[PDB]
């Protein structure tokens, strides 16, 4: 998070950490979030061979009593998932047991109107700045929803699948590490952190949730 202040401790208690390792080994971290007991959903490049999630947590290198670290047992990636066009960037993770529900760890809900120029907020524990390490803290920043025309300079950016967010003319933004991380607006789930330029302006790319409803209820109900 770019820009963004720290969030109050355990004040986001659907937010999940995820570490990733990725099929080569290399490791990888992104953000997530709870939907149902034992279902995170996150963005489908975050996909690796094995992945672990961290609900309740603040300042991820250091354990508090709050800490749920929870296996996934299944990764379901969005069968579209299309590394040409970047479309798609959508996952659900079914985690190996069920998470208890408590103050710190909890489920958001999801919407079901946000046009362009709303206030939304996002979390996450990415870089903060271009030549900055991941923070050790959870961060949030508030965004203004764009025109999806403010995106125009993304190859294939396609306003029925993705969202633009972050005023070009400031410098806060979504960065590296906070992919897989929600886009809340008047308290639902809106979108997906996905991709943004590595220099770090904004704005960046996120899934838009409302047109993968019907997909995540086909996946919940399947399981
Ligand atoms: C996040 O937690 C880590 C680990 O406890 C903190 O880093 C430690 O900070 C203490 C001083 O407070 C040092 O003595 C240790 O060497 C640090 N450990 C590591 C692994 O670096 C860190 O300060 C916490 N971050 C915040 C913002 O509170
Ligand atoms: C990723 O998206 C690309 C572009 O839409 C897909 O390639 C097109 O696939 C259709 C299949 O009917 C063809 O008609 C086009 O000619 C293809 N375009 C190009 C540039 O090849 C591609 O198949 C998608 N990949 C996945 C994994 O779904
Ligand atoms: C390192 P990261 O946080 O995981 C992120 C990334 O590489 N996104 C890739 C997406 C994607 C989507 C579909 C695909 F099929 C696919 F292969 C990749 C990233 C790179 S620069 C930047 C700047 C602002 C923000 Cl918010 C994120 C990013």
């Amino acid at each position: 998070i770019i820009g963004g202040t720290e969030c109050k401790p355990h004040s986001r208690p659907y937010m999940a950490y995820l570490e990733i390792v990725t099929s080569n080994g290399p490791s990888k971290f992104c953000g997530g979030f709870l939907i149902r007991r034992n279902f995170v959903l996150t963005a489908a490049h975050c996909a690796g061979r094995s992945i672990t999630v961290t609900l309740g947590a603040h300042n991820i290198t250091e354990e508090e009593d709050t800490w749920q670290k929870l296996e996934v047992i299944k990764q379901f990636r969005h069968p579209k998932y299309n590394t040409s066009t970047l479309h798609h960037d959508i996952m659900l993770l079914k985690l190996k047991e069920k998470a208890s529900l408590t103050l710190a760890v909890g489920t958001l809900p999801f919407p079901s109107f946000v046009p362009p120029g709303r206030m939304c907020r996002v979390a996450g524990w990415g870089r903060t700045g271009v030549l900055k390490p991941g923070s050790d803290t959870l961060q949030e920043v508030k965004l203004r929803l764009m025109d999806p025309q403010a995106c125009s300079h993304f190859r294939d950016f396609d306003h029925n699948l993705q969202l633009c967010v972050g005023n070009p003319r400031k410098t806060k933004s979504a960065f590296k590490g906070d992919s897989g991380g929600p886009l809340l607006c008047a308290g639902a789930a809106q979108g997906i952190v996905s991709y943004g330029r590595s220099d770090a302006k904004p704005p960046a790319v996120f899934t838009r949730i409302s047109h993968y409803q019907p997909w995540i209820n086909q996946i919940l109900q399947a399981n």
